[PDB]
């Protein structure tokens, strides 16, 4: 058969290829195993000077094709167009976009670059799946050098409508970018519809019957492929770290409090001061609650700038809210800045009585899904989650929240930690049932036969 | 006899101007209230220690003003706490500058509730009632709780936001509902009206019938666009009439032959004033034989209500000014004034008519007068270039402005550098083609296009109201 040819930021290297560590390989590593195929992309490694190709390890049926960056071109990826101006607008923090023509420069070039460094090892039969924003003009980039293979691209994150796309001063051109792609995929049908609208409205192309859509000289399916999770594993691995050392010395700490679990990296798209807030209020309207349940956000460490800017900010408002109500042997927010490994997290998810997921914009939110996923049935906690994030299209049983009324968050806390077990149970076995419905190997199956439908009508 | 026509707006002003080169809500609806002799409803400007029992009743020719002071807590309510902290920011695309409040938000309920049990006892059945802009979006609702069934139309005149944007406002469906308790709801632009419907369809509210109403919330809505135009050549007349008034005089001087590009706006954060200025900076910088011998007046009325913003805005924009003049300056040159300062509405006018470019680009706006009023007032022999953001309403129809996007520097600066070198012919055929537009849809077309629609309600329900012989 045709072999897959992943591309993307990063290809997993060693331990991190472990169902374990999560991650897009776990989404793909079962596609490139049936179809003996490759995955392209960084290693890692700053290089002082480009590589000549593409380094070459096999692993069993699957091919890693890695290069370096130099210095200058980790910056145009990684420090220019792509976080300044699409990831903020792209997130509804337009507000924090800052364009520039020569990081858009950079940006196509650093395109160009890769896909010069792919196409010499591509088969005409490849079906090529292109992943997120940094990626975004690599099919045309591909197409320029006359790669006529099938290509897909799936966006990880929202896509905006049209009015907010247009605070990208080249949305023009990122849309003929797009549309390079034979099929071009989504989150949610809110971003899909957000794509067509924008074709549609502007007179750039037109549905047909078929659902496709006809743009730029190409037909090109648009649709939606929600990312999800493989539950059972999820709640195999929750049960079977609730003795690791971690997970013990906050249940110790705990000394039977109640427990509120997030975890999110730090962004300005995750409202993070407005989810501290928000618990305080709660404990202000209810004070019968102080001293009874403490809040744990942890947060990976990962813009130097940006992520020491708000780690200071959340530090001071934990310690401002810790001093209001800290009692003895009780501490309200325990913010960790530290990286656990994703099978500890799901066991800190079981201990939980509320996993609070209120981002204020969200492409889907996996933390979400792993939460309900992590629950025992027979004591499930409570989802909160942010209306604004792609899980909630999917997960109807959550409290869902609008983050922009603190008030509405910290009553859903309030609600969530009084919930009745019938309640709760119904909620999580509505979700439950949700995400095994749409478990992770429907995104790569379907979106890899729609790639196969590609080359199927092709030939 | 024709039925009244009841104007219910933020503010009634005794004897404001309504000559065609005026400006304000007053030009444009005096018209069609001296026409019905009908009645504008709304606060007379005063702070009162207590709630007035009812309103005062003046009348100027045809016309009634029915006037109402406002309490301290009925003003900050109304004018400092939910439609300008939540609703504002929001409808101009700023999610991230909105602080919703629960009890702000109640209070911007309780006092439309208030303003309309004082409106209804002065009602007739058949009145017509035209509700202006955001303050008062549950006007209708209020009405409709006390029994009143007259045709009720809502004009918006900021932007209406997409779906996904108006969900930042916590209790938007809510306000959907109280713009459907409108038979008229009315838009700046067809976006505007689409995001509105959008909102109904797709979140399953409501439907389109054939005939395009709207049918949400047991009731029937008409949903249209009517963009706000200008008296485009009562505007040129002005502008000529002011043209030797000593202020005209004394800028031609100071600008000793300069060329002069021209910007109004009231500092808010809709405006993107910093990129204005910068980019301007860009264009010295990139075509510095430019430095010298070209200008730009920035005009901002002040308007100290809102001081937080308004100061802190002003601070951000004196720097800029500062950092700019002191990179480019010479002995007898200042690249921007920044003129803090009301001008007489004419005197604008020919400032607008002196200059050369018209830089009207903030980061949404509903509609922008200012934009139009530049056009009006160029002399056709020797016309300015409009430099028009693509996010104000304007742009729908001044085709032939030089279109930017603000948030894209580079490319302000390079339409300055452009308009400022324009030959005559593409002047005169921009200008031309904005001027065309805005004689197709001057002032007289908001007023009696809406006015029309609200009649059309009336004879709707008169016309299912009976089905027995007549004549
Ligand atoms: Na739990
Ligand atoms: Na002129």
């Amino acid at each position: 058969m045709s072999r897959l040819i992943v591309v993307s930021n990063r290809v997993a290297i060693g331990e991190d290829t472990r169902p374990s560590a999560g991650g897009l390989a776990v989404g793909v590593m079962d596609a490139l195993q049936e179809t003996g195929g490759v995955w392209f992309g960084w290693n890692g490694e700053i290089v002082g000077t480009p590589d000549a190709a593409p380094a070459i390890r096999r692993d069993g049926n699957v091919t890693y094709a890695t290069v370096g960056l130099t210095r200058r071109d980790y910056d145009q990826y990684y420090r220019g167009f792509s976080n300044a101006t699409l990831w903020p607008v792209f997130h509804y923090r337009g507000d924090l976009a800052r364009f520039d023509r020569q990081e858009y420069a950079g940006y196509l070039r650093v395109n160009a670059m890769l896909a010069k460094q792919l196409a010499a090892l591509l088969r005409p039969d490849d079906l090529i799946w292109v992943h997120d924003y940094h990626l975004l003009p690599f099919a045309h980039a591909l197409r320029e050098l006359g790669v006529k293979n099938p290509i897909g691209f799936f966006l990880h994150i929202p896509f905006p409508s049209p009015d907010v796309l247009r605070l990208v001063p080249p949305h023009d051109e990122l849309v003929k970018f797009m549309c390079a792609y034979d099929v071009t995929g989504f989150q949610t049908d809110a971003d899909r519809q957000a794509f067509t609208d924008y074709i549609e409205r502007r007179g750039i192309g037109t549905a047909s019957e078929d659902g496709m859509l006809h743009a730029h000289g190409r037909v090109v399916k648009v649709a939606a492929y929600p990312i999800g999770v493989y539950p059972d594993a999820i709640a195999q691995a929750a049960v079977q770290y609730g003795a690791r050392k971690p997970v013990k010395m906050l249940r110790d700490a705990l000394g039977g409090r109640k427990l509120v679990m997030s975890v999110d990296r730090l962004d300005y798209s995750k409202g993070l001061v407005e989810r501290f807030q928000a618990f305080e209020r709660m404990l202000a309207n209810a004070p019968g609650w102080q001293g009874r349940v403490s809040l744990v956000q942890i947060a990976p460490p990962t813009d130097v700038q940006t992520y020491q800017r708000i780690r200071e900010t959340l530090e001071g408002e934990a310690g401002r809210i810790n001093g209001r109500f800290s009692q003895l042997d009780w501490t309200p927010i325990q913010y960790l800045n530290r990286k656990y490994e994703r099978n500890l997290l799901m066991a800190f998810f079981r201990m939980s009585q509320v996993g609070y997921v209120t981002p204020l914009r969200d492409g889907m939110n996996l933390v979400a899904k792993e939460y309900v996923a992590s629950q025992d049935p027979a004591d499930p906690g409570v989802l909160v989650l942010s209306e604004f994030a792609g899980a909630a299209a999917e997960l109807t049983g959550a409290l869902l929240v609008n983050p922009y009324d603190l008030s509405q968050m910290a009553d859903a806390l309030e609600r969530a930690l009084s919930m009745p077990l019938a309640e709760r149970q119904a909620r999580h076995e509505e979700n439950l049932a949700r995400l095994r419905a749409n478990d992770l190997s429907v995104w790569r199956d379907t979106f890899v036969a729609d790639l196969r439908s590609v080359a199927a009508a092709a030939s």
